[PDB]
């Protein structure tokens, strides 16, 4: 129990034994064996007859502290602990079973915690310190890490690790939550696979980003996706992907890099799909070009309650871009570029479901005509206020994108999904 | 007296002997030691000598102006002082015993006062001069500073320092001060505990911060709360609160961490609630994001005089954030994000009261339709000038957030408070 | 195995050997002639068992890393490789026969990749850094280059070479 004191006695000697720089040069087990030998020699010199199991545990903990991730290691390796949050050296919380729960784990001081955080976030070659007090990273394992330095967090460094749960956003989850019928799931699979241009319009609180992340899961591994986001949220798991992020202007107003810049660059980066996190300005124009230029299969979220409202929003956005384009030209661009619009909305009872899956068919009389392949129809509600509905296929056997599915060999599945939906 | 004339002569000699640039690289104590050496060098030609208790006092006074905050140093050090105000180099007033009073203290010239003000505002990286003649900031020592430059202040630069006072009220204080009726106390308890998005709009001197503290007091201890503010205005008693503070840029215009960065990070720290010390910039948009993409129950303080005014403030703030968001999009985002607005204002008699408790209902055309749950009605003035008024409920049986109450099992409390509130 | 460690040690020794100004001023052949001798002397001091052809290969790799384009150079010299795409130091893809294939060749770390990107775009006189995170250029050879800095690319620089596809879009 008192082995901690022994560690307190030995830690100071460890640095006096071998400099941390020498240990940092090698990640091989040789460092671990050397640390174990040094710890055993120090224990013998101190002449302490501590528990053998306690001695081994102390040696392992010393190795972790010197070169590992400190007391976080038992928590980090555990599979049941979804998320770990640390607020100063004294408090640690873990999200287990979907609920927060405090833990007895502790760190000696904010200095030890800061060293652990710097090691963790430098694993992926990113810096965190009082000069750059805020840092966000994604480890290769897929677990996100976020660290805030003491100069911002008044209670010392704060850290949050969120592990990667795969089956948390897949289309199976959407079907389970009744956000889309299984036939709707099949249709969504076909559309996503066949590189149909997409625009995921959604109302506030509709989880547009979650729907987009689910949709992107159908992209073939070999396609060189490129993602532009105002704030990195998308977690694509394809072997090939490039993640970009905007940079707001500094206090001087200089150094800004807006989404339009990222999309314009992406046009010249040889992508096979452009996944705009959220179209929110003139960048829409450029995105539309990406949809015509040959980067078929791009996607982009947008704020709108109904597909027609989404089209109007895109037109307004392009108009605000300052380009000398009349309404007819903008509508022509939208019709020729966009292939499908998906609408996600938050219903009265707080649930969110895919309300519309519509295909932009063409332009007539400066009015953009759309046909809804799938529509969610409200049929009733419960005494709780829960609103109930059903997904109905409009019966359009041959949507104008049918050729795309045929080229990829998904025509049969598309017909099956459209017919069996009723 | 000879003290002032001797000090002026010594200051003139020191200025003719050295310049501030000669000691800008020295620290406060090092600067004082070098100033003592320079004083000895100057006395070598002036042959000035007096009692140590007086010579050292004169040296300290000279230092207080060479690198300190000028003759304000003896005043700021005091505690009976409530407010300091400077209306030009030749006049300064101080609030003692709750009443203003003229002091014999004086400056040398308006330029010296301007330099002192520049030092005080640069203490937090701010600059006041002809380019930006108006400046406001907070000294982290616990005070608020306002400065106006000569081009606006005709009588020379004007300064105002207001020292912090620890209010830290609790809902019992508000109830006993008649700031809110007991039925209003029950309503606010429900709203706080019900995880309802809540914007505490307030006017000047309304105490829209302490109101935020007492509102937060209702937060469940098990919810991870992350608070963004400046100079740690708030003080929560929950066991799982993360406290963050923005960092003003250094004099080099670098290292700044604005509210936008802190809120965007808090989005990624898995918080159950995001609480903003005060919304005064584009961060509002990022806050609204947090208010709807989960994180139900986030709060935010805003400077506005009326709920309908506060909504316009938020809309303009989002507009100036640089996004090309269509106005209707911003209005829809606000309608779907906010669930309640609380208005705090100071009446003509100087007392703070909760004028409005309103809930955003929806959007009609391009106007946000809101219904007021509680309103404060004024009826006259009493013998001692005190404002006479009472809180009345509109009688709305089922406010929009009712669902949340049902989820949290607070329907009975809310119904009782709304019915008996008349 | 040991070749990589010996190369890393020799690279560190060369970096500490002389200032970057001497290498920059010296011509490619002029600098390489002394670099080969320095590498041979370092190997002899280390007494590393290696072949004369292996010694020449190590010298060439050292020259490429220190002053050349690093492990990306062999891909550049190839003809079948039409496009090259680096998604950070740990991922390299090449477009051959109209198909994108991952290749095992990867850089030491994102810092080396950023240095190589700056060297590549220096040919046209353009410079990329954290203050100008985006860069695009057309080298004199005709190959296009697009580079993104880490502050934007959230997983390391995103070098993208697109070699000149002559007669790609002619009237035929």
């Amino acid at each position: 129990d008192y082995y901690h004191a022994t560690k307190t006695t030995i830690f100071n000697a460890l640095l006096n034994t071998i400099d941390l720089s020498q240990l940092a040069q090698l990640d091989l087990k040789q460092a671990g064996e050397e640390i174990r030998d040094i710890v055993a020699e120090l224990v013998a010199i101190k002449n302490v007859s501590m528990s053998v199991a306690e001695q081994e545990h102390l040696v392992q903990d010393i190795i972790n502290d010197v070169l590992g991730y400190g007391p976080l290691e038992p928590l980090l390796a555990r599979d049941d602990i979804a998320d770990i949050m640390v607020n100063g050296a004294h408090r640690v919380f873990i999200e287990v079973g979907g609920k927060v729960q405090l833990t007895n784990v502790r760190f000696r001081d904010n200095l030890q915690l800061m060293n652990i955080c710097q090691r963790i976030v430098s694993q992926v070659g990113r810096r965190v310190d009082e000069s750059s007090p805020i840092c966000d990273a994604r480890l290769p394992d897929g677990s996100r890490v976020n660290v805030i330095a003491p100069p911002l967090a008044l209670d010392g460094p704060t850290l949050t690790i969120r592990k990667f749960k795969k089956d948390k956003l897949t289309m199976k989850n959407l079907v389970e939550f009744a956000s889309i019928s299984p036939e709707g799931a099949r249709v969504l699979g076909v559309i996503g696979a066949c590189r149909c241009n997409l625009v995921i319009s959604g109302g506030t609180g509709s989880g547009k980003t979650t729907l987009l992340n689910t949709m992107t899961a159908f992209i073939d591994p070999t396609e060189r996706v490129v993602t532009c986001e105002d704030a990195a949220e998308l977690q694509l798991q394809q072997p090939h992907v490039v993640r970009l992020e905007t940079r707001p202007p500094n206090l001087e107003g200089s150094g800004a890099v807006t989404m339009r810049d990222l999309v314009k660059n992406c046009l010249r980066m040889r992508p096979e799909r452009i996944i705009v996190g959220e179209v929110r300005g003139p960048e829409a124009f450029d995105l539309l070009q990406a949809m015509n230029t040959g980067h078929d299969g791009s996607m982009g979220t947008l704020h709108a309650n109904s597909p027609r409202e989404a089209i109007s929003r895109i037109e307004s956005m392009i108009t605000m871009g300052g380009y000398g384009l009349p309404s007819k030209t903008i509508k022509e661009m939208i019709v020729g570029s966009v292939d499908v619009i998906i609408q996600a909305a938050r219903l009265r009872d707080g649930s969110r479901r895919i309300t519309h899956i519509t295909e932009v068919v063409g332009l007539e009389g400066d009015v953009i005509v759309t046909q809804d392949l799938f529509v969610y129809e409200i049929t009733g509600e419960d005494e709780h206020g829960k609103v109930v509905g059903k997904h109905r296929s409009t019966g359009i056997a041959r949507p104008r994108f049918w050729d795309r599915a045929r080229y990829y060999g998904l025509e049969r599945e598309l017909a099956e999904a459209l017919d069996a939906a009723e």
